[PDB]
């Protein structure tokens, strides 16, 4: 509360799927990148965008998982997705082997514009 992992603009265009490539506004390979947000932690993500409805995808290549969630809600050109939500759809809170982490636009006529992402620490 708050640690803030992205800001400045990122647009991302996306027409349909059955392409070479879903591409993402926001994203990271934890295994490589170095990542500031502690996972073992109780936590949300807030991301300010414009433009299209989105998504936020947890995977692992090798169990071959692809969690992948809509907004708790959307309030203001601001979504929060949570933890119990990443959770549920990854089958586990135990994140132990993640591969990827990435905030990715549906189909839409004219993409999206992420502005900022970040995460937040609650009380259980
Ligand atoms: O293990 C290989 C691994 O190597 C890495 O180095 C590489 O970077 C990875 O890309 C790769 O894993 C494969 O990634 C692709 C593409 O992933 C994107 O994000 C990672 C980036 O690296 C890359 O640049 C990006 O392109 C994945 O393809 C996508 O898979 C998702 C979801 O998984 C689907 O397949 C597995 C199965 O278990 C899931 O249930 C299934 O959903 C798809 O997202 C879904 O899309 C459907 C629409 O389906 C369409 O499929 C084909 C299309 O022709 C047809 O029209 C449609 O039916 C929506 O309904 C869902 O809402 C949504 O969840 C993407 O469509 C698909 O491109 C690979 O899964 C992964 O192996």
């Amino acid at each position: 509360g708050e640690i803030i992992l992205f800001s400045g603009s990122n647009h991302a265009d996306f027409k349909a799927w059955g392409g070479d490539d879903w591409p993402s506004a926001f994203e990271i390979s934890p295994k490589y990148e170095p990542m500031k947000l502690d996972l073992n932690k109780n936590f949300e993500i807030k991301v300010d965008y414009n433009g299209a409805d989105i998504v936020l995808i947890f995977a692992r290549w090798d169990k071959d998982i692809w969690a992948q969630i809509s907004p708790y809600y959307v309030v203001d050109g601001t979504a929060v997705f949570t933890k119990e939500q990443i959770a549920k759809a990854y089958g586990s809170d135990d994140f132990s082997g993640l591969d990827y982490i990435a905030v990715k636009p549906l189909p839409s006529e004219e993409g999206v514009t992420v502005t900022k992402v970040s995460g937040i620490y609650t009380n259980g």
